[PDB]
């Protein structure tokens, strides 16, 4: 080159001088233009297309978020993707990959804590500052030697600045949704979002390969899913965005983790108390941003729907299992529970709630304990966050089945004329019926019960083995009734749309139910004896209601095992830096972004 | 394109001028390391090497040996190289890496038990297959219930399969001593290897998370080491 610059100075200071008398001074882009042109002579168009490729850089070039979506979704630590980035770039000549330093500032555009935003109010007891990233989840505590102690590790995210990278994210997205819905893409706001709001606890992360049992290391995450945005045009709303798999492993944004014990009460509320008020600070409050080159304004609205049963029994204030209290939505008792059948509503809220257990704080009629145990309906500590509850339909055609399953144990048991048997009379009943399962059906018993084996139960085929069994057919059409109002609303609640899949069985469902409840309560009126399941009160009564305010019914070991492998596989040690990196790691993990670059095999 | 062609008209005749002046016709070298000498004073050197590596001819796909070789010292699973494959490809369009097949096709060209070679003494006790790679380590230990119990698993070679794997492998190497230390290719042996042998245990080598200890489990690889080849012809020998 040096060579050739000395051949080539005259005629560099020419194509320079021509530069600056035409142009001012641009030489980059006349000097491409003469030597695509140059090529162009010669009719090697290929070439030609291939360097408005490279200049366009779109050809072989991997713009750093794709590499950065292969490198965290293939989990690869650092040094090993410098050894394939510096033997590729070795081997090809050309530099495909990209190195660390492009790929920390692609990770840095994604992160929390970026992009510049506003509050049109200004959203009392939040610090404005607008570039945090991840902070400490204990919001300052108290670690010292003279208070309370503490040994749990917290790291959390501000919720405003999480909800913000949330929505940069999304936004090409949601720019193609506003298109595809007919309408312009400049359009300010507002937009109202709708967020599912969810916590569970992920058991044992711990690994020990001997030196005994080493730590049973309970931990919990915190985390939200963008569930669904709207808008309007006038008085005319239109959903712009649907998500199509909410409870998936894609699509769960974490707010804070924390190595504590799910029920270790004082210290998961201490932790989760500051994110609360956030919330309901951002409840009346107004988000202005500005993705599409144009501001935008935002409203938001949350539901507290991703809970589990004993949870929700737990942080809401209730009775944890032992009560007579099951419902968590109507005050119906276990008495009431079997004798009631359908005929009740939802009356729980939490402004009741709050004011119940002041009720049972003040206690202004002096009466005795049963009688406020009674009164506050099962309300015995002080409820600290909202929540609007629900279910999944597993757990109702497993109570549906698990009393299925003592149905046919008490008719092959004649139990109508035998008004005790012994308890080995029933286990031999029931040994018969596996036999008899085993020599029909081909089934394997077990006394656990899954979701699989109580779905592969409810045929007409299995039920018309067991019946065959029983004389008086009378009771064979009882059950052929029963199970046609079974499997009659089975798809309601097994469709994720019953307003649109199945509307014609979505109504009748009080008819039904009422028929099936004047079966139970007349013909089988020996299940009586007080013992009902809470799965079984949700599935009669709590149906419809929940159906008309939502509209939909809509994995275990899944963030488990995807924590050990984070922790295992990329991660730094002191106990400090690793829990921020696993945070970090799985926001990344959970984009839109680079989940939309790394599946598009199929288009 | 005509108008961009009608502003620069002077610039073409000119510097057509200029290439049969410099160096006779020759407007191509010329406006290539023109363009290589301005886009490389703007310090934007990937866009510069990636068309230098374009425009001589460089290949973008590479062979699948390389493939395993990433595969291996990054040690991957299949499924997640299999995602890499399949992403890259979707992006880029034209492929690069490769599958599985041919994968595992230059696989079995490394393994042991592959190519053809014989001995000159017949090798008493020693089977006659150039065609077995692994088999089981026990070599026909009958363990049923009525004799000595054991439950050591063991999985071998044949050793001669691996040297001359080694050999093969190594054959670069030796092929460029050969041309380094004043010789031919088409030199006869008889080739002297000095190899040396190794086994040792490792000590425990289980993660038991049922119930914690379980058993110290030991074991132990055995393994050889091949450390010169030399060859003597005429007088001496030499280490090559
Ligand atoms: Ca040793
Ligand atoms: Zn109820």
């Amino acid at each position: 080159r040096r060579a050739q610059k000395h051949r080539l100075r005259e005629l560099k200071i020419q194509v320079k001088e021509f530069a600056d008398k035409e142009e001012g001074g641009d030489v980059k882009a006349v000097c491409l233009t003469l030597f695509l042109l140059a090529l162009r002579a010669r009719n090697e168009h290929r070439q030609a297309d291939e360097l408005e490729a490279i200049m366009q850089g779109r050809g072989s070039g991997l713009q750093p978020a794709v590499c950065l979506a292969i490198r965290v979704n293939t989990f690869l630590s650092c040094s090993q993707y410098h050894k394939m980035y510096r033997t590729v770039k070795a081997i090809t000549g050309r530099q495909i990959f990209q190195p660390l330093h492009a790929l920390r500032n692609a990770e840095k555009v994604l992160l929390p804590g970026y992009h510049p935003f506003e509050w049109q109010p200004p959203l009392k007891n939040v610090s404005s500052r607008t570039d945090v990233g991840i902070i400490d989840g204990l919001s300052g505590l108290a670690s010292s030697v003279d208070e309370y102690p503490v040994d749990t590790i917290a790291k959390r995210f501000r919720y405003d600045s999480a909800l913000v990278s949330a929505l940069m994210d999304m936004e090409e997205d949601i720019l193609e949704g506003m298109r595809s819905q007919d309408l312009d893409d400049y359009l300010n706001g507002p937009f109202t979002v709708v967020v599912k709001e969810s916590c569970d606890g992920m058991g044992d992360v711990s690994e020990k390969h001997g030196s005994g049992p080493a730590v049973p290391e309970k931990a919990v995450r915190f985390s939200f899913t963008v569930m669904r945005i709207t808008i309007e045009h006038g008085s005319q709303n239109v959903k712009v965005f649907e998500e199509p798999k909410p409870n998936s492993e894609l699509c769960c944004k974490p707010l804070c983790l924390m190595l504590a014990d799910e029920s270790d009460h004082e210290t998961l509320t201490a932790i989760l108390s500051p994110l609360i008020a956030e919330r309901e600070a951002m409840k009346s409050s107004e988000l202005t941003l500005e993705m599409g080159g144009i501001p935008r304004t935002f409203k938001f609205i949350f539901r507290g729907t991703g809970y589990d049963e004993k949870l929700v029994r737990e942080v809401e204030g209730l009775e944890a299992s032992g009560s007579v209290y099951i419902c968590t939505l109507c005050d119906t008792t276990r008495l009431e529970a079997s004798q009631n059948l359908v005929f009740h509503s939802i009356t729980r809220s939490h402004a009741e709630n709050l004011q119940r257990y002041e009720v049972w704080r003040s206690n202004p009629y002096h009466e005795s304990v049963e009688e406020l145990r009674d009164r506050v309906k099962g309300v015995s500590a002080k409820p600290f966050i909202e929540t609007v509850p629900s279910i999944d339909a597993l757990h109702c055609d497993i109570g549906n089945a698990a009393e299925f399953y003592k149905i046919f144990q008490l008719e092959i048991g004649e139990v109508y004329k035998h008004p005790n048997a012994s308890k080995e009379e029933r286990k031999r009943w029931q040994a018969t019926l596996d036999k008899h399962l085993r020599k029909r059906m081909n089934l394997k018993p077990i006394m656990r019960m899954n979701g699989n084996f109580a779905r592969k139960l409810m045929t007409q085929e299995t039920v018309d083995a067991v019946c065959e069994l029983i004389p008086s057919e009378e009771r064979h059409e009882a059950l052929r009734e029963l199970m046609d109002l079974y499997l009659k609303m089975k798809p309601v609640w097994r469709s994720s749309c019953p307003a649109k899949e199945c509307p014609e069985s979505l109504c009748q469902y009080s008819f039904n139910s009422q028929r099936f409840a004047e079966l139970l309560s007349t013909k089988f009126k020996y299940r009586y004896e007080g013992k009902i399941t809470n799965y079984f009160h949700k599935t009669l009564a709590h149906v419809p209601e929940i159906i008309e305010r939502d509209g939909s019914i809509g994995g275990n070991q899944s963030g488990n095992k995807l924590f050990r492998r984070f922790r295992k596989m990329n991660a730094r040690q002191s106990k400090c830096y690793e829990m921020e990196d696993v945070l970090k790691h799985h926001w990344l993990y959970t984009s839109k972004y680079l989940q939309k670059f790394m599946n598009a095999h199929n288009a």
